[PDB]
């Protein structure tokens, strides 16, 4: 977790002082931005130690974890129902769940075949569709023009589940 | 805008079967989902002939158009506050807005100088931050726990405005 070779010199020299004498992990940390200020540029590399932040990570992040969402210009509503509510393509797996429940109803499309972002991108605006989210594992879900946000996180697309 | 060269016999043979007559832009396209059909693999280079999709663009996409959003694993929200009621860093550009507004209250933390994407997902770790997002012009958004979402779209950092 801590760097105690780059951090011991500084982290100490707080200790001595008293700061990060108060602990965020239960109830208020009064003293975390003083702590913050003493620590200075080595915070961000040497807040674990002094309990401040979390440990550096015990855990390698899934590739799904992360994604990118972008907003298509000129969504076409009457398309994207169009051609989602009769008999879908292979291709694509349709899912609608209650909007909000990411956080009447949000619609979205679900890529099978792994995909680029930029083959995303073009995809979903060829289907008219409101926003897509591109997930790093490569998964594309576009997103509805019902729905409020961006839709599920969940990287449920058939034929691209690395990542889990 | 339509690629003729690439799409004109297909997009003809489709025309004489009469298919594509119907236009999403005003009301129902009941043979959207008929046109895509005969289209095939050329629906995404070439629905713009037929109307059915917005013609191959006229703009250069802004760099800020594109951002990446994370959540970050522990938030730790009492960090969060401690650091963003007291007098905030100078290299920290502090936003409260209301919360749903992007769609109590939602506060961001913006900074200054852009950086990598890395570099804004450990600094917002070591934040306490819920979660981050990253405009692609580099700018860092880091979210608080109060966010129902993943706050503000404007790249409102300032020392990276660029892409305006
Ligand atoms: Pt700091
Ligand atoms: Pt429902
Ligand atoms: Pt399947
Ligand atoms: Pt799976
Ligand atoms: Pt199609
Ligand atoms: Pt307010
Ligand atoms: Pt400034
Ligand atoms: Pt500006």
């Amino acid at each position: 977790g801590c760097n105690k070779a780059l951090c011991a010199s500084d982290v100490s020299k707080c200790l001595i002082q008293e700061l990060c004498q108060c602990r965020p992990g239960e109830g208020n940390c009064s003293c975390c931005k003083e702590c913050m200020l003493c620590l200075g540029a080595l915070w961000d590399e040497c807040c674990d130690c002094v309990g401040m932040c979390n440990p550096r990570n015990y855990s390698d992040t899934p590739p799904t974890s992360k994604s990118t969402v972008e907003e298509l210009h000129e969504p076409i509503p009457s398309l994207f129902r169009a051609l989602t509510e009769g008999d879908t393509q292979l291709n694509w797996n349709i899912v609608s769940f209650p909007v909000a429940e990411e956080l009447h109803m949000c619609t979205v499309v679900y890529f099978d075949d792994c995909m680029s972002i930029h083959q995303c991108k073009i995809s979903c605006e060829s289907m008219g569709a409101s926003k897509y989210r591109w997930f790093h594992n490569a998964c594309c879900e576009c997103i509805g023009p019902e729905c409020i946000d961006y839709g599920s996180k969940t990287v449920k697309c058939m034929n691209c589940m690395f990542g889990t």
